[PDB]
C-alpha cells in the first residue's frame, strides 16, 4: 500500500504556504531536496513531539513535472486555468513547488521553511511565502467557523487520496491554491444577518441555514456539488487567515485538496461563472483573488525514491 | 500604589511591535485610542482567557509627549542617541508612539492589533510592524536561550518601574527597541565552542562560562554593568526572532524596559563604542541594527484618566 | 456502513435525553434525524480537539412501527419489565433516546438545546439526566467505573450489528436505566463489605480473586459466557447525577450491546437471582426508576 | 492583614450555589460546619490539585447573623431590600447561608456540597441549589461574554474587600445572590443589533459601543456608576449560565461581590426603577429575578475561631 | 527584605534529595559552588518555564557551618538529635549539605543535580540519594494523601521564615530530613478503618476523623502542637515516595521547614517518645527511620554574597 | 484476527524495564501471572485515563519458554549470543521474563510493577530494574534527539510484528535489551563537531549528515542495512536515560522491536565487529553494555489463554 504525504493532518493553529519556481539548471538540485524532505520534516519536528504537529506536503506542478521526471504523467495534472467571469477573475499565476508546512507553533513552520530554503538558494525564485495562522476558536478573518464540513476517516481518503484510476499515483492529491484578500472594511459594514447571508450558516453558532433561508449565491450553496450518482463530491479544505495591519492587508490563504482537480474546478466555476440560479458567489463581493496555481502532491515514497 | 502597564508580563511565544509616527492634526484620535487601549485589551483578549495570555504595552516617544500632554515630562525622556562607533552604529529611527502586543499565539496579537490601527486610521503613519515568534525550546534566531538572566520578581520591579526619583510617573517604565538583521551563514560558519564565546554562555545547556574562560568583548561581558556601589544594574528583555525565508531576513526584534534609560543606555555604549579591554561587543559583527527608538510607557491608569 | 459514536473517548459530562413523539410529530422528528450528524459537527467543530462532542441517536420498538415502514431490526422490542422476589427492574416509556457526551457539560448542554429547539411541539420530555464523572473516574458509590469494558477489536465485535442483521450492520442497542443510591445504607459498610458487594478493590481496583469473590457480587452476576466459553461483552458508559438538596444521589446505566439478549440475561441473573445467588447485592443500595430499550442505527441509515 | 475567603478566585468553569435556612434549634450544628468548612474544602480539592481549583465562599444573612453571633454586626448587613419598579421587580427570597461552590469540574463542587450538606442535615431547609457551567468562549446564556470588565489585581482587593470602614470585619465582603430565567424565544427574535443595543457591547467580538451611540438604558450604561470624586465604582461578578432544556430553562445566575452593599444596590436601583434617561434596564424586558439575597462573607479566620 | 530561598514552591510531582559530606580540604569547592547554585538552577530551568517549576533549596548542617563560616551561627542550628524511645529510635545520620531539588519532571532534577555534582567532584562524598515521585492523587506509600493539612499563603511565611527573633538570619529556614521505610506487608493486613485509625483521617475521602473517634496515638494527634498562648504550632512538609520493586523498598523520604527546629523536634518528640495518653504514634509501628539530619536554609542573598 | 501488545506505544515520558529470572519450581505461579497481566494493567491503569498511558509489554527468553509451554516454539527464539568484538564485548545476561513498563508518569509505572512482583514473590528472582525518564526535547544521555528516525505507522507494523512467515505466533515481536553507562566525562571532553562524527547527525538541530561527510564508523552508517531487495531494515526502538548522580551512573537503556531478531543481530554484529571500513561503531568508545538479552513477546491473547 503506498503511503501518502500527511494531506489528512490534525487540526494546526500554523502554517506556511511556500510557492517557488524552480530555475533553469536547478532540477538536480530539487530532485535531491525532493528525497530528503520527508527526513528533514522529522528532524525538525521530532524533538517537538507531540504538540508540535510538524508536518510538509509538497507538490509539483504541471511544467515542472515535465522538467523533473521521465515516464507517466499523473492523469489530472494541468496548469490552473484562469476564469474570466461577468464580475469577478480567478487568475493563473506561476508555481512549480509547493511547500505547505503546518504545525502549532510559527516557529516550528520556520525551522522546517529554514532547511528546505537553505537546500534550494541558488535553484529557485520564491513566488509567494504566506504565514498563516488560526483564530483561537477556529474563526477566519471574516469571524466565522473554517473547516466546519471537511470530510473525516474513511470519507476523507476517498475524497482526497488518488487510487485504483490512477494506479502509478495512487496516495497522492492535487492541491488547488488561492491567495485571497479581503475588503474588510465593506464586510463589517453587513449586519451579522447579511453576512450569514453571504456564507449560508450562522456566525456564532454555526449551524447551517436551511434550505428554504440559504440563498442560491450563497458560499455553502455554490460550493455544494453532487456527483452522477447523486452523492455529494467533497474536497479538503485548510483556509489559513494573514495579514499586515500596516498595509491593510487582511487575507484569506485558500487551499483545497481533492483526488482529482476536476471536483475543485467545478466549485471555481460555479463560484466565478455562477449558475442559472446565481451571478456568481457573494463571498467574491469581499474577496479578490491575486495568485492560484495546482500541484499534484505525490505519496511520500515516490518522493523518497528519487 | 499606581497600576502599572503589564511591562512584567508572563512568557510569551508570539509578539507584534507596531511602531507608528502622529501625523498632522492626528493628536484628538491619539488621546481618544489611548483612554481605550486598556479595554480593547480586555475585549480581544478577555475571552480567550487563561491560556491567551494577551497584553498591549503603549509607549510615547519624547517630541511626541510634547504634541499630546502638557505639564510635567518624565525625567529621563528624550530621543533615541544615535551612536557612531568605529565599527558598529547603532541608529536612530522615527516613532512617536509603540504598541508591544504579547500574547501565546500571534493570531490574539493580530486581532489587538487590528483594533488598535482601525481606530487610528488617518491620524498615523506606520514606521514598523514586526510579528515575532519564539523557538519552542526559548530559544532565539541565533540558537541560544533567550531570557535566562532577566530579574525576577521584587528585583524586577525595582529594576524596571519608576518609584520615588520622579513620583508623578511613579509606575511607568522606558522602553528601547532596535530591529537586528543577522548574517546567519556567517554566524552558522562559526563552531558551536566560538558562538559560545561570542556570547559568553554555553549553547546546549545555557550555563555561563566561568569568568577566567568568559572572552572580556563577549556580549554578556559587556551587559553586565555595576552601579557607584557595585550593585548589579539590571534591565528586562524580551527579545524575538522574525524572518521571511524567501528574502533570507533573519532578524532578532531588541527590547529592553529599565526604571531609567542610562542603564540601557550604558549598555549600548560598551556594545557598540566598547571599553579598555574591548574593541565593541562580538555580537555586532553578526548583527546589524536597522531601527532605534526610545519610548515612556506611562502607568496605566495615566493612560485611562484622558 | 459508518457507525454512531457508540466507541467513544473517556468523557467526564453528559447529557441523557429521553422524549417521546407526540400524535403528529413524526415529520419534525424524521427531518432531525436526517440533520442529527450535522448539528453534532456544527456544536463540537469550533471547541476541537478537546471538546470531545458527540450525540449517539436511539429510536424505540413503537416508535419505529411509527416512523418507518419496511424491516425492523431484529432485536428491537420494548424493555421487558423484570419482577423479581425483592428487586423490579420497572419499564418506562420513551420512543427517542439522545445519549450526549463531551469533555465539558456546556457542550453537551448547546447540543440538547439546538436539538429540543428543532423538537418543540413535536414531543413530550420523559427524562433528562445531566451526568458528571468523579476526576478519578469513580461513581457515587465511590468505585472506579468502566475498568472492564472491552476496546478496539473486541469492542467492535461486541457492540455493533454485522451479518447476522445485514440490512442494519453498523447500528447497536442501548439499555438506560436511571439508579437512585441509598448513600447512608452504602456508607454503613465497612470497605471490605463493599468490596464484597461490587468483587473489585476500592482503592487499587483490582479484581477479587475466585476463591474470596461472593456469588452475589455485581461482578460475578454481570459475567456472562457465551456457547463456545468465550465472555459476553457489553460497552459500558455509566454517569453519575444528582442533587445535594433533595439528597437524590444517581447512577445513570447506559450498556450498549450487538444484541439485547447479552444484556437482558445480565439484568435476569442481577434482578430475578440464580442457583448460586438471591440477587445482586448492588442492588439492595440502588432502585431503577426508568427503563428502556433503543436501536441506535447507523449513521449513513440517517443521514438518507 | 486578616485571611479573606476565596472571594477572588481563578475563572472557574463550574459552580454549585447552595442557599440554605437555619431551622429553630440548628444554630449550634451550623457554628460547628462553619469552624470546619476550611478544612472540607482542602479534604475534598487537596488531592486534584493542581488543576481543580476548588473554592467554597461562605456567605451568612442578616437574620442568621443576628441567631448566630452574640457581638457586633458588618456595618452593611442588612436583608436584601425589594425593588418594587414600574414594570419590573427585585424579589426577596428566604436565605440564611450561601456556599458559593467553584471549580474546573462540576463533581469536585458536588462532592464538597455533599459533605457540608451531610453536616447540616437536620438543622437546614434548602432554598435554592443551582448547577452552573460556562460556556467554552466565556459566553452567557444571551451569547454575550461575560466577566470582561470585572477589576483585577489590586483594583479587585479595593473594589471586594472591607478593610478601615469597619476594622471588626475587615477582610470580608458583601455577596448578592439572584437568580434569573430568560425568554430566550423573544431574545432570539431581536437582531443581534438590537441585542448588542441592549447591552451596550459587540455581541462576536465583545468591544463596548462608543458614547455616541450606546443607548441611555443599555445594561452597560445603567450598571456605570461613578463615585463623589467622578472615580468608578466597581463590583466583582461571577454570573453562571444554567438550566433544563425539557423545562426550556434558561438562566443565569447572579453573583456580585462588594466592599459595601450600597455600590450593588445603587446598580440594581438604576436597573429596576430607572433614571432620568431610561425607564429601565433593557436586559430585563429578556430576564425575570425569582430569587434575592444578601450575605456578608467574613475574612476566613472569623470562621475558624468560632463555638 | 531578604529573599528567602524557595521553600514555599508551588505542588511538584518530582524531587530530587541529595544528602552529601564535605571532604577535608573541600570547603573552598564548596563556597565557590554555593556562590553559583541560583545561577545554575536559572541556566537549567530557564528554557522548561512555565511549566518546569525547578526549584533547588540548599541547606548546610551545623558542624559544615562552622567548617565553612566564622562569626555569628544562627540561633538553632544543631546536629540533630537522636531519639531513643522504649520501642522506636529516631537515628541521627552524616549530612553536611543539603540539595532540595523539585520541578514538574525529573529530568529537570537530575540534570540540575548533575551540574552541582559536577561541580563539587573532588571535594564531596555522597551519603544519600532518593528520586522521589508523587502519585497522581497527592498518595503517599500508605494509600493516603499527604501534604493536606500544610499551612499556605501568610501562615505558611510566618511558619517556615526565620525573622526579627535571629535577624541576622532572616529570610532562612530549618529543614529536617528523615528516610523511612515501610512494612507494606504488616500495613496491608490492616482494614482500612483499622488503618485511619493510625492516621486519624479518612482514607479515600481524606476528611479528618472527629474528635470523639480519633485516637490519641494516632499520626495526626501526636503532630497536632499548640503553643503556651493557643496558637497552632505549625510546620511546611514536602514528603515524597520512592522505591525499587525488586528489592521490596517501599518508602517516604520526609522534609519539614520550620522557623525553629524546636517545633518539628517537640512533633518528633511526642512521636518517637510518646505523651501521658500515647506510648508513641502508631504510624511508626509500619514505618522505620534509616536516616536523620538537620539543616540551616539561609536566604538566597546570603549564599549569593559568598 | 490477533491482537498485539502495545509494542507500538505512544511516547511515553516514562518507564520501568524489570527482567526476573524464574526460580526452581515458580513456572506455576508464572503462568498464573501472565493470563492476568493486561487486567492488572487495566486495574492500575484505567482510572488515570485518558492522559495515563499506561501499558506493559511481557516478553519471554528462549530457556524460560521450555520450562513454560509445551508445543511450538516462535521461530526466531534462542538465547542473546554474546559477540566478542577486537575491543568491544555484547555480554549476555540471564534473563527468564521482560515486562516493559510505560506511561506518562512513573508512578502509574511503579503501581504496575507493585502489582506484578507481589503476585511473582517467591517465583522469581530480580536482576535488573531501571527506572526511565525522557529528557524534556527528546535527548539522550549524551545530548542527542533519540528516537528520530523510527519507523510509523504501517511501515512500523511491517516491522516489528510477526506475520504470515511464523503464522502460531503472529502479533508478536522480539525485544533485545541492553544496559548501557556512558563515559560521561570523555564525552563531554570532545568539541560539538567531533560528537557529530560519533553519532552521524547536527547535535542540535538533528538534521543526518550528508553522505559525503558522515564517516563510515559512524552510529547512524553502522546502524543502517539495507535488505535482500535494497530496502531498508528497520527496528522500532524506545531507549530511555537512566541515572545516579552520587554513584556517576550515567546510562542508556536500550530496547528494540523487530519482527526477527536476525535484524537487530545484524546492527548489533555491525556495531561490535565492525564492517572492511569500521572497526567498530564510534558510540562504544563511550558507552559500555553491562546486560544483554533476547525476549520473544508474544501476542495478548496468547497470553491471555493459559
Ligand atoms: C447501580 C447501577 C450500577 C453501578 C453503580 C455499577 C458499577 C459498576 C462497577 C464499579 C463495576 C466494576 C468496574 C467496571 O468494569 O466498570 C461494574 C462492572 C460491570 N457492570 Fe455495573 N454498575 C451498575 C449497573 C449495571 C447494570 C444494570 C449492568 C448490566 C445490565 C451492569 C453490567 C456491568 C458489567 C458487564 C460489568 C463488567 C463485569 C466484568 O468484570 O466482567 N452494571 N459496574
Ligand atoms: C440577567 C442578568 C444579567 C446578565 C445576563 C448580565 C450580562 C452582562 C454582560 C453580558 C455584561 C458585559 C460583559 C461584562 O463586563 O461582564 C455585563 C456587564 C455588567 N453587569 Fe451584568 N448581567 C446581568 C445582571 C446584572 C446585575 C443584576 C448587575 C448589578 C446588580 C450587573 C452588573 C453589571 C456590571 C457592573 C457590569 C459591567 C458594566 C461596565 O462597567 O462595563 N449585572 N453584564
Ligand atoms: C513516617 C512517614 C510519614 C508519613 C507516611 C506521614 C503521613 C502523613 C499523612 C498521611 C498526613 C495527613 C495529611 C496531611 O496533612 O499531610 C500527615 C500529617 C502530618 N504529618 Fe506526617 N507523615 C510522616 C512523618 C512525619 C513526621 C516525621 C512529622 C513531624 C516531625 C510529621 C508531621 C505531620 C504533621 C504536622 C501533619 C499535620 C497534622 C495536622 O495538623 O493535621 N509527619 N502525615
Ligand atoms: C549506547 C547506546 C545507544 C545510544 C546513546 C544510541 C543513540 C542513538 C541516536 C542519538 C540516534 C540518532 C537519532 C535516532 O534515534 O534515530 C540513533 C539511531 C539509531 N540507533 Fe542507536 N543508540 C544506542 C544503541 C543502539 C543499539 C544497541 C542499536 C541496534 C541494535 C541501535 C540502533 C539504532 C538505529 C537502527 C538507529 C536509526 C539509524 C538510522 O536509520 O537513521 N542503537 N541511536
Ligand atoms: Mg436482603
Ligand atoms: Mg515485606
Amino acid at each position: 500500500e503506498p503511503e501518502p504525504q500527511m494531506v489528512l493532518s490534525p487540526l494546526t493553529s500554523a502554517a506556511i504556504f511556500l510557492v517557488v519556481t524552480i530555475d533553469s539548471g536547478g532540477e538536480d538540485t530539487v530532485r535531491d531536496l525532493l528525497s530528503d524532505v520527508a527526513s528533514l520534516e522529522r528532524a525538525v519536528g521530532f524533538r517537538a513531539q507531540p504538540d508540535g504537529r510538524l508536518s510538509c506536503v509538497t507538490g509539483i506542478g504541471s511544467e515542472a513535472w515535465d522538467r523533473l521526471f521521465s515516464g507517466a504523467r499523473p492523469a489530472g495534472l494541468h496548469p490552473f486555468r484562469e476564469l474570466d467571469g461577468p464580475v469577478h477573475r480567478a487568475v493563473a499565476t506561476p508555481g512549480d513547488l509547493l511547500f505547505h508546512i503546518r504545525a502549532s507553533r510559527l516557529d516550528l513552520c520556520f525551522a522546517l521553511a529554514t532547511e528546505i530554503m537553505g537546500r534550494l538558494r541558488g535553484a529557485v525564485t520564491p513566488q509567494d511565502e504566506v504565514h498563516g495562522f488560526k483564530y483561537f476558536d477556529e474563526r477566519d478573518m471574516l469571524g466565522f467557523v473554517a473547516g466546519t464540513e471537511n470530510p473525516t476517516g474513511a470519507a476523507a481518503r476517498r475524497a482526497v487520496l488518488v487510487g485504483a484510476e490512477d494506479p502509478a499515483f495512487a496516495g497522492g492529491s492535487y492541491a488547488v491554491v488561492q491567495k485571497y484578500l479581503h475588503d474588510i472594511d465593506a464586510w463589517e459594514g453587513l449586519s451579522v444577518e447579511a453576512q450569514e447571508r453571504v456564507i449560508g450558516r450562522r456566525k456564532m453558532t454555526d449551524v447551517e441555514l436551511s434550505d428554504d433561508v440559504k440563498p442560491a449565491d450563497s458560499h455553502v450553496a455554490l460550493t455544494s456539488v453532487t456527483g452522477p450518482d447523486g452523492s455529494d463530491l467533497e474536497i479538503l479544505r485548510d483556509n489559513m487567515p494573514f495579514g499586515s495591519v500596516g498595509r491593510e492587508e487582511f487575507g484569506t490563504y485558500f487551499i483545497g485538496y481533492a483526488r482529482t482537480p476536476e471536483v475543485t474546478e467545478t466549485m471555481l466555476e460555479r463560484m466565478f461563472l455562477g449558475t442559472a440560479s446565481a451571478p456568481h458567489d457573494r463571498i467574491l463581493d469581499f474577496s479578490t483573488a491575486v495568485t492560484g496555481s495546482l500541484f499534484f502532491t505525490p505519496a511520500a515514497d515516490f518522493l523518497e525514491d528519487l
